RNA sequence: UUGAGCCUUGAUGUGUAGGAUAGGUGGGAGGCUUUGAAGUGUGGACGCCAGUCUGCAUGGAGCCGACCUUGAAAUACCACC
């Protein structure tokens, strides 16, 4: 279950804290620590009722160093999540990808839903914790 | 004594693919691992009783998911769950 190296990552940062977004591209440094390159992912748990059609999110907006563009998709269950790039860039580059995707979707809440749109957003790396971020 | 709600988290569901009791989206060719390891074993749990899960030493440092066969994943792992 637990093993040597997901005693540190897990557990390095406190994934109980809601960090602040300018401090969350640096934090996510030492959550994407490994020999290769992966991608870092924002979770947003959305509570809508995806087995009716009518209120299914989709969506994509831009990046502006390619990879390229970002894609995103509800679940069947309503939890809408994707990526905003790869972990090798800088964390100022990271800062354009995050907003630029977070405001596209608050910009696509559908009519009929209703409720409080964000929980505990969580920025989840290839391997990473999800790290909670505001 | 007996109901109801809360948390860091242990498990949780073969028609048919197939080694396998896959519920999905998200990620990438790496994890697990000389931070004591594979397989056995059993207290206990285990089902649609085809067969599995939790603790470890005597044991003793090895095991895996691509593609492909599938309506689709084939937990190595992480995250939302």
């Amino acid at each position: 279950k637990l093993t040597k190296r997901m005693r540190v990552i897990r557990e390095k940062v406190d994934a109980t804290k809601q960090y602040d977004i300018n401090e969350a591209i640096a934090l996510l440094k030492e959550l994407a620590t490994a020999k290769f390159v992966e991608s870092v992912d924002v979770a947003v748990n959305l509570g809508i009722d995806a087995r009716k059609s009518d209120q299914n999110v989709r969506g994509a907006t831009v990046l502006p160093h390619g990879t390229g563009q970002v894609r995103y998709r509800n679940d069947k269950n309503g939890i809408i999540h994707t990526t905003i790039g790869k972990v090798d860039f800088d964390a100022d580059k990271l800062k354009e990808n995050l907003e630029a995707l977070l405001v596209a979707l608050k910009k696509a809440k559908p009519t009929q839903a209703k409720g409080v749109y964000i929980k505990k957003v969580s920025i989840s790396t290839t391997m990473g914790a999800g790290v909670a971020v505001d």
